[PDB]
């Protein structure tokens, strides 16, 4: 389709690695591009870690109110948000929001470690029938994106999916549903990814992702104003580790993409 060969011309005028996968749930029709290759998720993972907390939480009805300890041998290399609370304490709901809406890394390990480890987030993923995602390092190491590397990897079909399901879906309980999305629509990182390219009267709830390879992400929920909401996935790493990130391209992607709806 037209899409497709725009999305491969932004491609190879990229010089790196694209992958998209769009739902649009009015019609559940799905536009892939690489749709099945793996792409290192780096943060964009920390939204599986916040969603296993939650489908907890479902049990646990205390369970995000419940203090968590930040010491100093947590910090690791970005820490907006935990900086602030050292020798402090966060709730499980404030770690959660610092990890969605500020890419938190330690807070992303304290989830890590609430669900037992990375095959802890990995177990959630499964659960709720995502047979793709897998999560094997915690913060920071599993931003290395490197190529064929599988580890901390997932496809664009899968991701988009599985954000349906948390978002849109029923994989979750609708106060956790609700809670998600409200930490989405908050995110602060986005405004030059998915967003940039998107008409500005359309409410858009993400979480972007950045590594090593140059690598980009960003993975997004919109709510057209009149029209039924889409899933957004787009996945970038180039070939040179040392490559720059270009947020550019997701928001090139996301406007073709518009380009047609």
């Amino acid at each position: 389709s037209a899409v497709q060969q725009k999305l491969a011309a932004l491609e190879k005028s990229s010089g790196g690695r694209l992958g998209v996968a769009l739902i649009d749930t009015a019609d559940n029709t799905q536009v892939l591009y690489r749709g099945d290759e793996r792409f290192p998720m780096c943060s964009t993972s920390k939204v599986m870690a916040a969603a296993a907390v939650l489908k907890q939480s479902e049990t646990q009805k205390q369970l995000l109110n419940q203090p968590v300890e930040i010491k100093p041998a947590d910090l690791v290399n970005y820490n907006p948000i935990a900086e602030k609370h050292v020798n402090g304490t966060m709730t499980l709901a404030e770690l959660s929001a610092a990890a969605l809406q500020y890419s938190d890394n330690t807070a992303m390990n304290k989830l890590i470690a609430q669900l037992g480890g990375p095959g802890g987030v990995t177990a959630f993923a499964r659960a709720i029938g995502d047979e793709t995602f897998r999560l094997d390092r915690t913060e920071p190491t599993l931003n290395t994106a490197i190529p064929g590397d599988p580890r901390d990897t997932t496809t664009p079909r899968a991701m988009a999916q599985t954000l349906r399901q948390l978002t849109l879906g029923h994989a979750l309980g609708e106060t956790q549903r609700a809670q998600l999305v409200t930490w989405l629509k908050g995110n602060t990182t986005g405004a030059a990814s998915i967003r940039a390219g998107l008409p500005t009267s359309w409410t858009v709830g993400d979480k972007t992702g950045s590594g090593d390879y140059g690598t980009t992400n960003d993975i997004a929920v919109i709510w057209p104003q009149g029209r039924a909401p889409l899933v957004l996935v787009t996945y970038f790493t180039q070939p040179q580790q040392n490559a720059e990130s270009r947020r550019d391209v997701l928001a090139s992607a996301a406007r073709i993409i518009a380009e047609g709806l």
